[PDB]
């Protein structure tokens, strides 16, 4: 065997692999946003922005531009935009979700004018 015990927490995200991530709400609720769902041009829940002033950020596992497939044991690939929202507010202290990434097109040239 390669690994015996593996946890969704304190662990990186593997590409082309549906991995799970567990985040503790601690005190205040999560601080992120989603986009897509049903009646949308994308049948895959995407994270528009992840407010750094939230539990989700307190971890640093979910990065803006990710694609969720399920949450707290609730399929989202079908759930409507709103549905996906409630599914996030209906989660206990330990919020678990399944994220998926791609193993190609590693944008090596991603840098703005960094103006100020």
């Amino acid at each position: 065997g390669s690994s015996g015990s593996s946890g969704p927490a304190t662990c990186p995200i593997v590409p082309g692999q549906e991995m799970i991530i567990e985040i503790s709400k601690g005190r205040s609720g999560l601080g992120l946003s989603i986009v897509g769902g049903k009646d949308t041009p994308l049948n895959a829940i995407v994270i528009h922005e992840v407010y750094e002033e939230g539990a989700a950020a307190r971890d640093g596992r979910l990065w803006a531009g990710d694609q969720i497939l399920e949450v707290n044991g609730v399929d989202l690939r079908n759930s409507s935009h709103e549905e996906a929202i409630t599914a996030l507010r209906q989660t206990p202290q330990k919020v678990r979700l399944v994220v998926y990434r791609d193993e190609a097109h590693y944008r090596d040239e991603e840098s703005g004018p960094s103006s100020g």
